[PDB]
């Protein structure tokens, strides 16, 4: 379901729906220090010059950063919310795919954080995102 | 233009509707050398699972304004305008209603635009801000 | 002592021993919405090039909005840190003074963020710095 | 040269001793156009006043570290190297005995380099990180 894990019974809005599935974001590895996604270039992920959207390499890794830390956090009553995102671009892509890699580099008890490389086809860099993930308790 | 865009040329590689800016509804209002203000309205396609407006919306928005608020001054004098740094810091979720982006200029230099983005909820709320840095190159074209 | 906010009887390091004294730091006015200090230029605010240091805009920026953060939260049993600076630097100062100002964009109850501005003589904008600042109990 | 700063000149606006890099002891170590390392002894000069190390140090050695790496590669070919943007992360505090910094270039453009640089303890935990955007452009000098 995007593959994102599978934490919850119910979530508010179905994959298919949300930004993230609009776009064609998939989740391929999950672990708690390391998680990988990517997408298809299509005009979707694309702004109007047809260069994918800088908001896209933003998106992808708040979605991959963010739910990397539900991955752990969920089950022990935590909510996990992207707080801060500084991304620089580098290259363009046209077209193709995005694959993001993201690592975790820090992991406090109200913060985590994530370096997120975004690269295509040829596996060139194209943007890195820092992603600072606020983890709090769980509200009822 | 669709979304209001700055019309600096007579054709663009991909329409408006079919854009990630035209899919989930950005709308330029007001535009500027020094200012420029978009909105739009929050509907699922704007969302993460958990219901909320997602992180990836208040990025792409400002985004697209600071980059294009500066095409719409450089793309006449030959040169071309891309992001190189977005850095969003994120203050309160928004659910539902509207993202309101006010973009304002406070550097421009030969090589870099530099432009504060604040994103604010229909009351008004200031729900995240984006520090946008723009290049700008002359044209390959 | 620095004019920094007097909230504790007894503080680790003294003023003119600490980076801020040695360096020269000055708050001017504070507030907790807003607060402003500055720092004349000497050779120990610069590099070896002649410029200030990309280090003292950032420096100014973590200890101004740090400590109008402090001037607040600690009467509340709270520490204030600065958990992320984010600097850009758009003109260089070769001498006379940096004037920073800080405004307090948002305060909520884990987490503040002020902006501040580094201006020259002329008054022109010569960096910016986003300062998010972590409030959190203090420890006993 | 003072602090091991890369010699590319034959003369310098100010001396090592008298920097802000000289007055709270940067020393670089390894230096290559790839990767560089340096580090500083804490003493009160590099902390604020509640005993920690200053923000503000975390930051000045990143990018001292990552401009100069940058200015040993382009100075010689007539270009100059300054900071145009520093993002600094802190994760924990650093109270004594050394910051040890080390800078991985990752992106090497015309205009623009890119380097992370992790602050680490003494006994070798990630204390702070800093990206460092850095700006080449030609000497007008
Ligand atoms: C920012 C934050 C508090 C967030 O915590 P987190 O990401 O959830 O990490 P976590 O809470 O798991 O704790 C990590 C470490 O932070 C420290 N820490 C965290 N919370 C607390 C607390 N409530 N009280 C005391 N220490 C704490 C402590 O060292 C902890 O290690 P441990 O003893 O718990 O193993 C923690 O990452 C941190 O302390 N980072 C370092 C902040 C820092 O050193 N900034 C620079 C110094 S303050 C800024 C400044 O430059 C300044 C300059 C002049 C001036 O006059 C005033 C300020
Ligand atoms: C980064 C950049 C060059 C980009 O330029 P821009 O945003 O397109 O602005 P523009 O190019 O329009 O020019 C703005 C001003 O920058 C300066 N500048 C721009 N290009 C040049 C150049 N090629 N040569 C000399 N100065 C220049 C110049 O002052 C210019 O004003 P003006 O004389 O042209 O009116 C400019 O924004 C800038 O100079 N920013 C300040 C960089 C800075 O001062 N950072 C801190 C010092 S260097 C980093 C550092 O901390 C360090 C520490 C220790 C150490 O050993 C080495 C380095
Ligand atoms: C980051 C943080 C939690 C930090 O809190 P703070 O700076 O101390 O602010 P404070 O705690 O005073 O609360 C501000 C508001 O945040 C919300 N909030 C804060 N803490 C909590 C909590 N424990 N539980 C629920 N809501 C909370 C709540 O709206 C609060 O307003 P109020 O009802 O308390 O008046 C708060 O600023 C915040 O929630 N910011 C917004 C985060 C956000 O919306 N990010 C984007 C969405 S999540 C990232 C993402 O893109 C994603 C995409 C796909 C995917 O599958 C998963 C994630
Ligand atoms: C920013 C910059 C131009 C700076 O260059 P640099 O760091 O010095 O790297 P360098 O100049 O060495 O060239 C790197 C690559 O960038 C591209 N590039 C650089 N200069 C130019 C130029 N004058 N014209 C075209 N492409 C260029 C080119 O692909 C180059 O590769 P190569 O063909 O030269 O091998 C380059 O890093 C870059 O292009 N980054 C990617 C910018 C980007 O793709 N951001 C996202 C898209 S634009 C922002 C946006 O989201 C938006 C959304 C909606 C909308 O309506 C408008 C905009």
């Amino acid at each position: 379901g995007g593959n994102l894990p599978d934490v919850a019974s119910h979530y508010p809005v179905a994959y298919e729906q949300t930004l993230d599935g609009t776009v064609g974001f998939v989740i391929d590895e999950m672990t708690p220090e390391r998680a990988t996604a990517s997408v298809e270039v299509t005009d979707t992920l694309r702004q109007r010059w047809g260069l994918v959207h800088g908001g896209a390499y933003c998106a992808l890794a708040d979605m991959l950063a963010t739910e990397a830390t539900v991955a752990v956090v969920h089950e022990k009553g935590m909510m996990a919310v992207g707080q801060s995102n500084h991304t620089s671009f580098f290259r363009p892509v046209k077209e193709g795919h995005v694959r993001a890699e993201a690592v975790r580099i820090h992991a406090g008890s109200t913060t985590w954080f994530w370096d997120v490389s975004l690269r295509d086809d040829a596996g060139r860099l194209c943007a890195v995102s820092s992603m600072s993930i606020a983890v709090r308790p769980r509200r009822d």
